[PDB]
């Protein structure tokens, strides 16, 4: 596997706050089609790595999703967290901006002054996001089936029919979400997907912000997010158990998965 990076994973190493690689970051000088961006990247991966673009929810900014940046980059990914052109943008707009940020990461991979010059395999990308940004991530996956993974959190869209999604998709959900209730959003969305590897992970007692920066389940959520991206963006079957398993954890009130190998 030309995409495998880093040491063989363990539960402990995936539950830790940081993976094996050293992380640095920079601010995007001139955002190409979105509001603002921070790029997180590993300084010492042994090869090119995939890129992941992450979008907040309605009214929210990079701080709500920031924690994914170092958590994912330290395991071997270039991660861009964005602010949208407006905090009031809707999911379809969020998806356009998410993909524009991926495009600019790819541009910077070819830009000799960039710290990520030659660090990105631009053919291997993923999408994540909170709430309307999670709906935007699903729209992004629907419109761009060459994306290798999606892992939205507490998603919402005006439609729950994402039968168009063929991208391996992990849905983080929050049991007590009153903004995007699981029964009208995350779960109908999950059930709609028929052609992909997919997973549903609902955090026991979680509010709408249960997968945001500062959540109290970073060990489990971080392990699952990293394992999903490693398994499907890197084709890295060393992560197949971590990606596909029921964690059989008390922090999970609802677990579902299908077509996972
Ligand atoms: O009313 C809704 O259905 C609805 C309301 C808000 C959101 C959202 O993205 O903002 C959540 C906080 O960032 C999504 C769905």
């Amino acid at each position: 596997n030309p995409y495998a990076r880093g040491p063989n994973p363990t539960a402990a190493s995936l539950e830790a706050s940081a993976g094996p690689f050293t992380v640095r970051s920079f601010t995007v000088s001139r955002p190409s089609g979105y509001g603002a961006g921070t790029v997180y990247y590993p300084t010492n991966a042994g090869g090119t790595v995939g890129a992941i673009a992450i979008v907040p929810g309605y009214t929210a900014r990079q701080s709500s999703i920031k924690w994914w940046g170092p958590r994912l980059a330290s395991h071997g990914f270039v991660v861009i967290t964005i602010d949208t052109n407006s905090t009031l943008d809707q999911p379809s707009s969020r998806s356009s901006q998410q993909m524009a940020a991926l495009g600019q990461v790819a541009s910077l991979n070819g830009t000799s002054s960039s710290p990520i010059y030659g660090k990105v395999d631009t053919a291997r990308m993923g999408v994540m996001g909170w709430a309307m940004g999670g709906g935007g991530s699903l729209i992004s996956a629907a419109n761009n089936p060459s994306l290798k993974a999606a892992a939205p959190q507490a998603p919402w869209d005006s439609s729950t029919n994402f039968s168009s999604v063929t991208v391996p998709t992990l849905i983080f959900a929050c049991e007590n979400d009153s903004i995007a209730p699981v029964n009208s959003s995350a779960l109908p969305i999950y059930d709609s997907m028929s052609r992909n590897a997919k997973q549903f992970l609902e955090i026991n007692g979680g509010s709408h912000s249960c997968a945001n920066s500062g959540n109290s389940n970073q060990a489990l959520i971080g392990k699952k997010g990293v394992a999903w991206m490693k398994r499907f963006m890197d084709n890295d079957t060393r992560y197949s158990t971590f990606a596909c398993e029921n964690p059989n954890s008390t922090r999970v009130s609802d677990f579902r998965t299908a077509n996972c190998s």
